[PDB]
This record gives structure tokens, C-alpha cells and sequence, in this order.
């Protein structure tokens, strides 16, 4: 019942009580673990809803007062009548909050309580939707000076009526399968950047082509637009060292921004709920530039430093990995962009996990996917163990639209 | 039931029908993931059905399932469990119990390797003395010059609890440490308290950076005995780097020998409590954890001067560049003096092709995420793509209590 987690490195040891709340599933059983798995009506409803305000009115200290009972049958009344219900303002932003908050995958956490929420529910087309996220870009870009945010549309009715954001992520650069069999820019989004042809997109054909936004409102079909290149921060890549890594041609965007999640708040469903904050730097460094289905550029960077690429155990991958990321922090840093490192974000993650600890008695976290890709043990969350359990409001998992949508 | 795991390198899916056969638990629940968690005298009762799903296991192996031998053996180990509460199990059943804990392990990479391990049958020993001469040849055998070879001895199974035999050393060989009355520790930090036990059991400390630990081993629940290996038999490699020629002026240096002997080795549900087993080392489990774990040698900061990287921001990444050459000098030294090793990127490799070979001709390879990706460059491992599932399968090794913790001394 009372679970207990040790940091190997410092001892400390934290009791969690937090997980006796977990109300989802987490595809494990006591016979098989899954941790290391990517993706492992009216009655229904009445019950998440009622969880949710009697969290959240317990959150404001009035629970069970006049304001939580009233409130807990208004809704109800709402949902007996119309099968469905309408969160105030405030309860829209704690649930936003709270989701973030308890994604397990997240390591920048600490932060959760500082996001900006752009109420759009009164959306109602892809015109509309357009603006929203133009605003919600420029307003967490903030000239290089980032601002977490997430712009939340309409909830979900009977499904065939579901707002969408086509791309996995706002800003992102497109990949095109070229007859050298080869990939042209970045691979992982091939079948994207086809979907936006096979619309009407006219591909540049370029290395770093930023997407077109696909946006799909009220159920309907997906519509193009081209964000304003003037709200979308890019930063040219150069090494503070390397004079010859400019030469590679290569640059990032500046706003890490997921686009294909489902915000689950007390039973509703926000199929469209855009959300961004700041890079680490490793999830460009490491994982977009260097992993080998994405932009694999290790040999190139590797002769370019003239290593012994003969024997792996000459360990030129690694050296060059470092530099790669070296290069990344240098830049954003130097074009004053915001960006942190995993050793300070890591760090981070450890301060508010006791945090969360001695205050809410507990924080569920996913070790697989918080642990960075680079240097693991030299960083204190692979000493430490974390318990995964899933809480709601969260984030969740949904299908491509483009295999669901019926055009 | 199936289950699928993906590779999301590339793309390739595997399914699972092994993790059918797994019975013990996993300390997981449908409402709780403890994947990250390091540590989640039977009865004739409980013992025959383990008796004869490890039976009948390694008759199928040989394919002789159901044959007359079969039978006889399982009408004999019946009949001496209800006459002795226990059984014996014949060598070859020890041997193919071995190699099949080791195959079953899914915290360990170099399982490729599994099906050459060279077992040692100990179980006649009955003194520490004769525990050290086993333990002597074993380290002699498996070192061969540097050209090492994997191997395993086991001594006599528990009985009824109060007969033990253990190896208090965790490995077979590592360096002493001291806690000074500074607060500072000299050696290896993480053995500070086994020093001390030996130390108070009669050792003469050296007091050094890299003093070699004695054996300190207890045979038939007897109270533990030191003993000191022979030098000639400790085989080290001092690390140097190929550029940097201050490197070895870090005076440091490893022992070659990675040796397991805190575990507890599960066959048929017998119980073999002192099973000392070693292969060959990873670079990594030196240069990353040996070397730069905050609570072990911690030798980050002191490599970073030398090579002068820019120490006063983390965002340089001075802590990530300290690591990379450390580890690029583990693997140079010990290919330097011909003792064998093996880097992160070729052993998850081999072990990929291992894994997928598994699927095929067995159905799965339980493994464990957390403990399979090396500690540095993860992602750029195959290994960290790779999606797995971890279950429990016997014959298995496991973890076992700390023998200052449990034995009644005797004086
Ligand atoms: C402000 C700085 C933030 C930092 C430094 C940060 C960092 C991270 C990192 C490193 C990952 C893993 C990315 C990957 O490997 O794909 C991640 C994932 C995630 N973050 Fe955060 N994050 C931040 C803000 C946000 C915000 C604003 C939200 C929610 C409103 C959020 C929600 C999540 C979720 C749900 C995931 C997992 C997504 C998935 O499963 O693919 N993050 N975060
Ligand atoms: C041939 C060389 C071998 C290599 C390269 C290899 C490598 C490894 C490494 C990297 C670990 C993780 C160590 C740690 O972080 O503490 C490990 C764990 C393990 N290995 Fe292997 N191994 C080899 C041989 C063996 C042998 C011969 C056995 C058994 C007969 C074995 C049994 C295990 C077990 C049980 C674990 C988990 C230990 C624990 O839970 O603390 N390994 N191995
Ligand atoms: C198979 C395995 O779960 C997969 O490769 C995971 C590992 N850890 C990760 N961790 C983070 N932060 N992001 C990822 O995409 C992954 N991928
Ligand atoms: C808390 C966490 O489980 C712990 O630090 C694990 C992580 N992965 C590991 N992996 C290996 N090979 N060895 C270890 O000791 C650990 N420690
Ligand atoms: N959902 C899987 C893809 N996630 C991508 C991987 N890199 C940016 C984004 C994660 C993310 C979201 C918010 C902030 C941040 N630093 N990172
Ligand atoms: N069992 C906890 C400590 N394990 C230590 C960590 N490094 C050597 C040994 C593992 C081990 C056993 C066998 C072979 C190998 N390469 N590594
Ligand atoms: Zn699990």
C-alpha cells in the first residue's frame, strides 16, 4: 500500500502515497512488466466529473462546502440533460495544469504550476484555429525569451465532430523519399509531408522546409497554412570551436511544441490541446540530429573531426555526440533562445519530485523516458527510483487522424 | 496469449509466447509500475511441482521428454524428497541449470554468450579452506592470461537454513575502502563497510587506493573465514589514455576479473546460496560507474582540470566530455595488455542479434529495459530502441540478503 523509493546515490528515501489514487491502467500485470512499451455515455461520465471538482474544490480548501455541492449538481443536472458539460474558466486551468503535472514522462515538471492557457472553445473553423495558434506561437516564443503555454478547442461531442491538429508537433522541418532511395530532410515526417501534397503543400524541397499547419475543425477536412515565417524562431547550429560545423548547414527550431495529444479533464475530451514550453538539450542534440532514423548526421560530424571511425571501441560516436550537443547549448545560448541542459534539468526534476513528495505524497514518473539519452548515470534520475502510475486530468495518446478521418 | 514488441529503429516486430512459462511476480500491477525499482527453507510441499517443471524442462531440452529415463528420474527425485525433504540433482542437470539461470537473466547484455559457461561443481566442500581452493581455481581458470573465460562454482544447496554456505565478498575481487575521520573516503566507497567487517575479523589493511579485498567465506552456516588470494592470481590492468599522456599519472588501474558472489543461484527449486560467476567486462561498468558514479571513485572533476574544459557551467558539457575519455582509456588499456573487454556499442549490438535469435527459437528474451541500456549514450546504443518485456523464468539467479545482516555468530 505504502510504497517507498531510494535515490542510490544519496539514500534519501521518500514514501509514496499518491499512487493510491492511480485510476488508469498501466499494461503491466505482477507476471509481466511493460515499462520499456512506447504505447502499451452518461454513467460513465457522471463519476470522472465528480472526482475531478471534488479535487479540485479540495484544492481551493473548500471541500464540501455549499460552492462544491452546488456546483457537483449543477453538472450533474447538465449531464442527465444535455449527456455532457461545460468546465468553468477556472476549473479549465487547473485541469490544463494538473494534466502536465501529472505527465509521468515530463521532466521539466517543476514548472507545471507557471503555463498560460488559451481558452478556445469558442472556435468553430480552421481559420479560427489558425489564429489561435499564431497567437499561442508568438506568445510562448516571446522573442527567444519562452513561455509555456497550451491552447485548448473544443471538447469532444459525439466524435464525428472532433478538432484537430494534424501535425504531431506545430513546427516541425518535412521529409521527402527521393529516388536515390535516400530521405531528403527529416525522414520521421516522410508520410506527413506527402499527406500536405497530397492537399495542395508546394514542397520547397529543401533540408529544413518548416510544415505547413493542418488544421481540422468541427469534424471537417483538414485545411494548409503556412505559419508566419516572422513568428517562427529558428538558430543556426555552429560549434564554439569548430569553425567547420556551421558548414554542416544545420539549424533548429526554437519552440518544442506537441500538437497530436488528447487533454483529458473530469471525463471531457480535448482532442485538439496544442501545448509548448522549452527545449533540453538533448532532444535535438542527441536524439533529432544524431539517432539513426532521424537526421543520423554521427559520421558526417565524426570525419569532419577526422576520428578513427575503424573500431567502435575507439568511441568516436560518443566524442562526437558530446560536440554535437556542446554545439546546440552554444548556439541557442549565444542567439539568446531559452534552452537547458540535462544536467540542470535532471537536477531540477530531483528538487521538485521532493517537492511533490512532502507535499502531495508523491509524483508519478516514468525512469524509461526521464532518464536523457546521453551521459544516463551521470545525471542523478538514473540513481533514482520512480514509481509510474497514471492520474487524471492527463495526456494522453490518440490515433493519427489520417487514419480515422472520413473525408 | 501474444505479445508484440517493436523496434522503433527500425521498425521490426517481434512476438512474445515465452512469458507463458513465467510464474514468479514481477512487483508490477495493473495499477502500478515498479520498473525502475532495484529490489521489488522450502517445504517437500511447494518443492516436487518446482522438482518437475525444471525436470521435465530439461528432458524436453535433450528431447526425452516422457521417455523411461525421464520418468525414472522423476519417480526418483519424488521418492527422495518425501524420504530426505530435499533432492540431489545429477551434473548434467546442474550444468544445463546454470546456463539457464544465466539465459534467463534479464538484467544481463552478454547473454550471446550463455551457452558457454564452464561450471564447477563444488558441492562436496565443506570448509572455508576448501571453499578458498575452489574460489582459487576458479579465478585462475576464468583469468587464463587475460584471455578470459566465463565460468561458475557452486557449492553445496541450503538445507535447513542453518547450514549455509555463502561468500560474504559481493564480487570475487574489488578494492577496500576507508572512511577517514575527515569525512573523506579513501578507495572505493561503496565497500567501506565490507572493509570494516574484514577489518575487525582480523585483516591488516594497507590503507592504499586499490588494496584487493580478501575472502572472507563461510562454509555450512560456520562463522566466515578470512582469506587472502594470491597476488599472482589478481590479475590488473593500470589505464592510461592514448593521447593524453597525464592520464596515467591519475594512478589508476582495475582488476580484469568481473566476478558476481552475493547471489543465489535457483534450480528445481533447490537453493544454492553461495554461486560465485564471472565473465568479462563491459567498459562502461569501469569507466562510467566505477569511475564516475558521485558515490564511487568519482573521478569527473579531476579529469576535467587536466584537460582543462571550461568547469563553470554545466551547460559546456565539461562532465560529458570527462566521461567519453575515460572510457575511451578503459578500453585502450585493456586491449593494450590483451585482457578481454568489450564496448557498449558491440555488446548491444551482439546482444539485439541474441535477443531476436531468442524470439525465434524460444519465444522470447525476457529483459529489463532499465539495467540492458549502458549508462553513456544511451540512445545511440541499439539497445535504447528496442522495446522488451521483463518476466521472471527459473532455473534464475537472485538477490539474497546481506550475510552480516542474517548469520548467528557462533564465536
Ligand atoms: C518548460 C520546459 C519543459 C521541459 C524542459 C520539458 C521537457 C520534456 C522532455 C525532455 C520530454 C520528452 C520528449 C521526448 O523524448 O519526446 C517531455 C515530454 C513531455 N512533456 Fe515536457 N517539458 C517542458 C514543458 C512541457 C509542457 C508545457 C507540458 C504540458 C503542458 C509538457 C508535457 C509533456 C508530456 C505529456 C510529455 C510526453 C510526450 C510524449 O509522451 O510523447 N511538457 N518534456
Ligand atoms: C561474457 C561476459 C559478460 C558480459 C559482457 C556481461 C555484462 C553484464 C553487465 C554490463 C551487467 C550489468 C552489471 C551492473 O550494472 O551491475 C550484467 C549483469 C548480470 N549478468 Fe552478465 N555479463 C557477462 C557474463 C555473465 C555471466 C557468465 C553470468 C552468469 C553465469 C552473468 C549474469 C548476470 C546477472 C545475474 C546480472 C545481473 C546482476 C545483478 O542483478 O546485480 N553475466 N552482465
Ligand atoms: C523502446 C523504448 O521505450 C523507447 O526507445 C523509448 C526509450 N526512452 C525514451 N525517452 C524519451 N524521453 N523519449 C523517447 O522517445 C524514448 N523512447
Ligand atoms: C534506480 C535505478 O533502478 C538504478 O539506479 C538502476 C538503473 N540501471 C542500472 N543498470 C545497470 N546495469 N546497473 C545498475 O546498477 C543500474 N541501477
Ligand atoms: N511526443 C513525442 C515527441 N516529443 C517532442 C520531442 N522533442 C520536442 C517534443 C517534446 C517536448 C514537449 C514540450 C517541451 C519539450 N522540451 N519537449
Ligand atoms: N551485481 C552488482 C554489481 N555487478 C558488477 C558490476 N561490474 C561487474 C559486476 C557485473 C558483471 C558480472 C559478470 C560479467 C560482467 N561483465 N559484469
Ligand atoms: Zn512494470
Amino acid at each position: 500500500r505504502f510504497l517507498k523509493v531510494k535515490n542510490w546515490e544519496t539514500d534519501v528515501v521518500l514514501t509514496d502515497t499518491l499512487h493510491l489514487k492511480s485510476t488508469l491502467e498501466t499494461g503491466c500485470t505482477e507476471h509481466i512488466c511493460m515499462g520499456s512499451i512506447m504505447l502499451p455515455t452518461k454513467d460513465q461520465l457522471f463519476p470522472l466529473a465528480k472526482e475531478f471538482l471534488d479535487q479540485y474544490y479540495s484544492s481551493i480548501k473548500r471541500f464540501g462546502s455549499k460552492a462544491h455541492m452546488d456546483r457537483l449538481e449543477e453538472v450533474n443536472k447538465e449531464i442527465e440533460s444535455t449527456s455532457t458539460y461545460q468546465l468553468k474558466d477556472t476549473e479549465l486551468i487547473y485541469g490544463a495544469k494538473h494534466a502536465w503535472r501529472n505527465a509521468s514522462r515530463c521532466v521539466g515538471r517543476i514548472q507545471w504550476s507557471k503555463l498560460q492557457v488559451f481558452d478556445a472553445r469558442d472556435c468553430t473553423t480552421a481559420h479560427g484555429m489558425f489564429n489561435y495558434i499564431c497567437n499561442h506561437v508568438k506568445y510562448a516564443t516571446n522573442k527567444g525569451n519562452l513561455r509555456s503555454a497550451i491552447t485548448i478547442f473544443p471538447q469532444r461531442t459525439d466524435g464525428k465532430h472532433d478538432f484537430r491538429v494534424w501535425n504531431s508537433q506545430l513546427i516541425r522541418y518535412a521529409g521527402y523519399k527521393q529516388p536515390d532511395g535516400s530521405t531528403l530532410g527529416d525522414p520521421a515526417n516522410v508520410q506527413f509531408t506527402e499527406i500536405c501534397i497530397q492537399q495542395g503543400w508546394k514542397a520547397p524541397r529543401g533540408r529544413f522546409d518548416v510544415l505547413p499547419l493542418l488544421l481540422q475543425a468541427n469534424g471537417n477536412d483538414p485545411e494548409l497554412f503556412q505559419i508566419p515565417p516572422e513568428l517562427v524562431l529558428e538558430v543556426p547550429i555552429r560549434h564554439p570551436k569548430f569553425d567547420w560545423f556551421k558548414d554542416l548547414g544545420l539549424k533548429w527550431y526554437g519552440l518544442p511544441a506537441v500538437s497530436n495529444m488528447l487533454l483529458e479533464i473530469g471525463g471531457l475530451e480535448f482532442s485538439a490541446c496544442p501545448f509548448s514550453g522549452w527545449y533540453m538539450g538533448t532532444e535535438i542534440g542527441v536524439r533529432d540530429y544524431c539517432d539513426n532514423s532521424r537526421y543520423n548526421i554521427l559520421e558526417e560530424v565524426a570525419k569532419k573531426m577526422d576520428l578513427d571511425m575503424r573500431k567502435t571501441s575507439s568511441l568516436w560516436k560518443d566524442q562526437a555526440l558530446v560536440e554535437i550537443n556542446i554545439a546546440v547549448l552554444y548556439s541557442f545560448q549565444s542567439d539568446k533562445v531559452t534552452i537547458v541542459d540535462h544536467h540542470s534539468a535532471t537536477e531540477s526534476f530531483i528538487k521538485h519530485m521532493e517537492n511533490e513528495y512532502r507535499c502531495r505524497g508523491g509524483c508519478p514518473a516514468d525512469w524509461v523516458w526521464i532518464v536523457p539519452p546521453m551521459s544516463g548515470s551521470i545525471t542523478p534520475v538514473f540513481h533514482q527510483e520512480m514509481l509510474n502510475y497514471r492520474l487524471t486530468p492527463s495526456f494522453e495518446y490518440q490515433p493519427d487522424p489520417w487514419n480515422t478521418h472520413v473525408w
